[PDB]
């Protein structure tokens, strides 16, 4: 069997609360009602909900309305108890209600609103100080979540929202996240494709917070580089290549080897061999201006398949690559 792993920082957080804190199965959601809110269009759309700008009719505030589409109830129990608790964090969405379409039978959250700028647009006129800024703004969430004794597992570009005229960033789409419990075994279909990883690609159950510092790796990748996505895998089983053409062959057994985890056989078939590549190689023309040796020596200690390696939230945020912000 696998060697068991642990967080090297939280650990115990879930352990030494009570059990009304994590028991999100046994938590009482309390209905509100949907007529304070009139709906104003169509906002986005996900695997799992339908998301509707709003007004609240009882202080004309704009809101954000998460309409929920068939999923296990225990799901949404799940979500409103961990945005119950990360309620007030710093750049955690805030939940303000919860409510019922009576008729549908049709659960709804209500979020506070962000004036989300779009990334095609951002891209370009991002600055080397505005992805350190956000990169920052992004590990205080995180700093915050894991420290509550949640893992995000679902970080990605598209959930994190940014006001870009107010310098406002929020993590948002908390229908992934879950409670961590050491030596705990979770299910590894999370995350999005290019963000997923080395951990649930290798089918290692036992991760933690970590798998969130990996993502952020990915999405740090992705701006330095001007690289859409990174790793850009066809596949789940191509997404572990994608990694091994850029972080090499040896230091993947070196992992496996670590945990005794038991490697799919299949991948010894499309692993192939892979030197490990120089961070330097992805500096061109278009992306230099954004890199630097403080950049390339924080994105090499996130991008580590060893999930213990990487760096805790707390340790990014006094990385050298942060001293402007
Ligand atoms: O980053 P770009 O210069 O835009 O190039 C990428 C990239 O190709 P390179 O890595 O060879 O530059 C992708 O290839 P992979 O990294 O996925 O192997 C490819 O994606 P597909 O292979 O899925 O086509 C993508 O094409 P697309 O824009 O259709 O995603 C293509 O972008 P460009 O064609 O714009 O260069
Ligand atoms: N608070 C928010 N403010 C503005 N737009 C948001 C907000 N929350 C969600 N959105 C939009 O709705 C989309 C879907 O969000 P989300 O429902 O949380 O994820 P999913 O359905 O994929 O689990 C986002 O990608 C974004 O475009
Ligand atoms: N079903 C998941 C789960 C929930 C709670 C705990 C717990 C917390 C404190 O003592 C045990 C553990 Cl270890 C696992
Ligand atoms: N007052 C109009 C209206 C109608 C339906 C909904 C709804 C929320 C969740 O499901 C439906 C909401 Cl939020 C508002
Ligand atoms: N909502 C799309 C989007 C766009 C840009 C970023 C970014 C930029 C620099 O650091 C993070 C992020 Cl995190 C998300
Ligand atoms: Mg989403
Ligand atoms: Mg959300």
């Amino acid at each position: 069997g696998p060697v068991p792993s642990r967080a090297r920082v939280y650990t115990d957080v879930n352990t030494h609360r009570p059990s009304e804190y994590w028991d999100y199965e046994s938590h009482v959601v309390e209905w509100g009602n949907q007529d304070d809110y009139q709906l104003v269009r169509k906002l986005g759309r996900g695997k799992y909900s339908e998301v509707f700008e709003a007004i609240n009719i009882t202080n004309n505030e704009k809101v954000v309305v998460k309409i929920l589409k068939p999923v296990k109830k225990k799901k949404i129990k799940r979500e409103i108890k961990i945005l119950e608790n990360l309620r007030g964090g710093p750049n955690i969405i805030t939940l303000a209600d919860i409510v019922k379409d009576p008729v549908s039978r049709t659960p709804a959250l209500v979020f506070e609103h962000v004036n989300n700028t779009d990334f095609k647009q951002l891209y370009q006129t991002l600055t080397d100080y505005d992805i350190r800024f956000y990169m920052y703004e992004i590990l205080k969430a995180l700093d915050y979540c894991h420290s509550m004794g949640i893992m995000h597992r679902d970080v990605k570009p598209h959930n994190v929202m940014i006001d870009h005229e107010h310098r406002k960033l929020r993590l948002i789409d908390w229908g992934l996240a879950e409670f961590y419990h050491p030596g705990q075994e979770y299910n590894v279909r999370v995350a999005s494709r290019y963000f997923k990883g080395p951990e649930l690609l290798v089918d290692y159950q036992m991760y933690d917070y970590s798998l969130d510092m990996w993502s952020l790796g990915c999405m740090l990748a992705s701006m330095i580089f001007r690289k859409e996505p990174f790793f850009h895998g066809h596949d789940n089983y191509d997404q572990l290549v994608r990694i091994a053409k850029v972080l090499g062959t040896e230091d993947l057994y070196d992992y496996i080897d670590k945990y005794n985890i038991e490697l799919d056989p299949r991948f010894n078939d499309i692993l192939g061999r892979h030197s490990r590549k120089r961070w330097e190689r992805f500096v061109h023309s278009e992306n230099q201006h954004l890199v630097s040796p403080e950049a390339l020596d924080f994105l090499d200690k996130l991008l580590r398949y060893d999930h213990q390696s990487r760096l805790t939230a707390r340790e990014a945020m006094e990385h050298p690559y942060f001293y402007t912000v």
